């Protein structure tokens, strides 16, 4: 046969040092698509980190690893407490990935939702490590509880008979190593409070140490913060981003505690744009094209989620929140123009 | 089923008035995909023209227009003779649209090699006009001879047995209308001489006419000079043109004219380039990388070729005759540099 491009070889190569995914809907339909049928050839699930998940191992020439995230709650459910609180939301993985490409950042790997049978694809490939973790509910649901510092018997993700919903995450490229730093405007997890909270020129501090002095660091971490509060995720206390010879870009990567409360719009998330009144000029080109259009950011979202097998992805109140937290952002940007002049705030570092 | 996009959209959605087609060589291969193996609905042929050839509809949610040139000599005839001498060359077509995409102009419509089945792909759906031409050769091969201007029973093309080897050359969507003029530089066709063969000053007779006084019409046939002149194309005597309210774009329609003669290089081809000293400054920036290269213009291009059903394409000194008429090229501009002072050779106009 000829003309044949493989998924897998179209995720790998599409990824450069300012951009994870692209434009085209053909090559991004590509790869869902792959994503969505390709046959789970080994599943596993680790002992770190606080969430349960799963590893699933896709067919192909190569083999493709991916995340995968159960359903953990229904579409309805609120979490309140805590802004950080709960476990994982496969469905905002999926409305994060598609928001991320609709606001032009390009910075979030592709997930897609699918419906698992855990009877015929998971258990005749998994590893002891998972499926050891097997039980069943009081409904004779099947179900896993993992391995991880929280995960225990009485916290299982339970599939409707043996069919589990989820989202999966494709793994970055061995090519693109991942480093991981602390968030200057992390929270305390506790109940003593952090230093941006209490400074307020907490901004001028950050930009003295490296790697917040020169090149596109800050500005990325200004953008995430611009995503992260529509999306509702006050729980970047670390940031992630790929690095090579020609620069370096915060990537999008783990969106999943986000989505969990509709009525609220957790403004501490925007302070670095609020405290360093910084942005970068192609971030604001695109945010005043989203809110002059004559469809809301809402109503072009919901259209992309649409496409995806475990639509609907968010409830209405979610979708309105975002059209909300985007006149939010508006004015957090305007009254850094008020403070600083425009031409102060806006950086144009062609990025 | 979830994320389908089919070939044909594909090809509609990826103009514009300034490329035809697009660097993702997934979204170009999902297209030559779609036209190497797309079941014909229809045949037929027509009175207008010089060249041989047939007219195929492809199947598809809409139907899809393709032109067909057969083979019509072998893969190392040199052809003599005027430099416009013989017939339609389909394996030119094919080099012609892929060293369009490598050199960076995406000006020609998609091409794809194929083997078509005479009697059972054409024969049972081909109108009476292209039916009524079917003849056999003295070997008993089956054939057609097309009833065009010079088409006559005495110079058919031929299958071996019923199957024919030939080039599929996508239709512009109707939304994409051509306009044709007379090239400025066009031969006599004759032995008269032409008045850019005895004029020095030539150009600078030509830009004071519409459209060459302004836009980037002339710029576009100085481009499509260098293009023509690598591949050899002596036979450009009208150009043809797409044109909306953003722009216009000279565009390589119908390249089979090139490929006939490896050791001969027709400088006279780059009579725009030569005489007017112009040249777009993408085209300039694009044909220095070729130059640079670690792999010269016909290594990459080979390797693009090596993927068409028909392959190989080109004999091997047909490819070198590229990287020596390359050379040439990079002479006459720097010529061109030498006499005018390179500032006001180099136009950017954005394009
Ligand atoms: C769901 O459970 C029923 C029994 O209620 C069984 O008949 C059926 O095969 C199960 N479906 C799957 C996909 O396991
Ligand atoms: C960095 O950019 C240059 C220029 O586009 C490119 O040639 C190079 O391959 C890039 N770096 C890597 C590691 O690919
Ligand atoms: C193909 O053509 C040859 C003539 O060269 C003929 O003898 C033969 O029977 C044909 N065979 C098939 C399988 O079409
Ligand atoms: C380019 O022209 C097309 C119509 O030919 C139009 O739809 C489009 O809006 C134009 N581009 C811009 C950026 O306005």
């Amino acid at each position: 046969e000829y003309f044949n491009i493989h998924a897998w070889d179209v995720w790998h190569d599409m990824i450069s040092v300012r951009a994870l995914t692209v434009d085209s809907d053909v090559e991004i339909y590509k790869v869902l698509k792959a994503m969505s049928s390709a046959k789970i050839t080994q599943a596993t699930t680790g002992y770190k980190g606080t969430q349960l998940k799963a590893m699933f191992s896709l067919d192909g020439p190569q083999i493709q690893n991916v995340v995968f995230k159960p359903k953990r709650y229904s579409r309805n459910k609120i979490i309140l407490g805590t802004p950080y609180e709960g476990y994982d939301r496969h469905n905002a993985e999926i409305a994060a990935f598609h928001l991320d490409r609709l606001l032009g950042f390009y910075r979030a790997p592709p997930v897609v939702g699918r419906y698992i049978n855990l009877a015929a694809e998971v258990l005749p490939v998994a590893a002891k490590k998972l499926a050891t973790t097997f039980i069943k509910d009081k409904d004779e649901n099947l179900c896993f509880y993992g391995k991880c510092l929280y995960c225990n018997r009485k916290e299982p993700a339970c599939a409707s008979n043996v069919t589990m919903e989820g989202a999966l995450i494709l793994w970055l490229p061995e090519k693109w190593p991942v480093l991981k730093l602390p968030h200057p405007w992390r929270r305390t997890y506790n109940k003593k409070m952090a230093k941006w909270e209490t400074d307020s020129h907490y901004c001028e501090s950050v930009v003295i140490k490296e790697p917040y002095t020169k090149g596109p660091r800050l500005l990325d971490l200004i953008d995430t913060s611009i995503f992260d509060f529509l999306i509702g995720n006050a729980d970047r206390h670390h940031y992630e981003y790929i690095e090579n010879e020609n620069g370096s870009m915060v990537i999008h990567l783990d969106n999943a505690k986000s989505f969990g409360n509709p009525f609220v719009d957790e403004k501490s998330i925007l302070s670095p744009l609020v405290q360093c009144c910084r942005l970068r000029s192609s971030t604001y080109n695109r945010l005043k094209i989203a809110t002059s259009n004559e469809n809301s950011l809402s109503v072009l979202l919901d259209k992309r989620l649409s496409i995806d097998p475990i639509y609907p992805i968010l409830t209405s109140d979610h979708l309105l929140a975002l059209d909300r937290r985007l006149l939010l952002v508006q004015d957090a940007v305007e009254k850094c123009f008020k403070e600083k002049n425009k031409e102060n705030v806006i950086i144009e570092d062609h990025l």
